[PDB]
């Protein structure tokens, strides 16, 4: 997250870290045994880390659970990043409380102008590299589809939305991928892609979760 603020320990209780020997992507806990992330975060051998703040220090609220199965969306296209969503089943159910909690799925899509919370352990610099060890947060609005398509001609599908600031300075970045965009207490987006981080006229692009609710619910019900 560039231009964000330190969330505070366990203030974003649905945020997960995906770990393969190191943190490589975020995700969101949507019930006691399932996480949603970005398909471009797919790899074998994932450990899901819940209850994290400092990802390099054991602080006492963590739960470390290996994945038992990963399901990339059937129509994911790695070249365009259309349908950039995947589900991860945990080998065992997590223990839910105030510091580790699921986030509700949306019943309706969010409209442009709605303010959302984006979080992650990604890079904090738009030029260069500095990775934080504690979770960072950013409040940002959903932008109009017209402005999103004008910033990224020919690249925005119906399964994507833009959020952030056209003036730059505040954005999600590398290492935030897969993490949540939460608006009015519902998971509306997944950190997906952008042209650099925090550049003028190049806001972040997010997977539009409301289009996938049926696929999520059907997949969970049978796996
Ligand atoms: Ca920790």
């Amino acid at each position: 997250i560039v231009g964000g603020y330190t969330c505070g320990a366990n203030t974003v209780p649905y945020q997960v870290s995906l770990n393969s020997g190191y943190h490589f992507c975020g995700g969101s806990l949507i019930n006691s045994q399932w996480v949603v992330s970005a398909a471009h975060c797919y790899k074998s051998g994932i450990q899901v880390r819940l209850g994290e703040d400092n990802i390099n220090v054991v602080e006492g609220n963590e739960q470390f659970i290996s994945a038992s199965k990963s399901i990339v969306h059937p129509s994911y296209n790695s070249n365009t990043l259309n349908n950039d969503i995947m589900l991860i089943k945990l080998k065992s159910a997590a223990s839910l409380n105030s510091r580790v909690a699921s986030i509700s799925l949306p019943t309706s899509c969010a409209s442009a102008g709605t303010q959302c919370l984006i979080s992650g352990w990604g890079n904090t610099k738009s030029s260069g590299t500095s990775y934080p060890d504690v979770l960072k947060c950013l409040k940002a609005p959903i932008l109009s589809d017209s402005s999103c398509k004008s910033a990224y001609p020919g690249q925005i599908t119906s399964n994507m939305f833009c959020a952030g600031y056209l003036e730059g300075g505040k954005d999600s970045c590398q290492g935030d991928s897969g993490g949540p965009v939460v608006c009015s207490g519902k998971l509306q987006g997944i950190v997906s892609w952008g042209s650099g981080c925090a550049q003028k006229n190049k806001p972040g692009v997010y997977t539009k979760v409301c289009n996938y609710v049926s696929w999520i619910k059907q997949t969970i019900a049978s796996n």
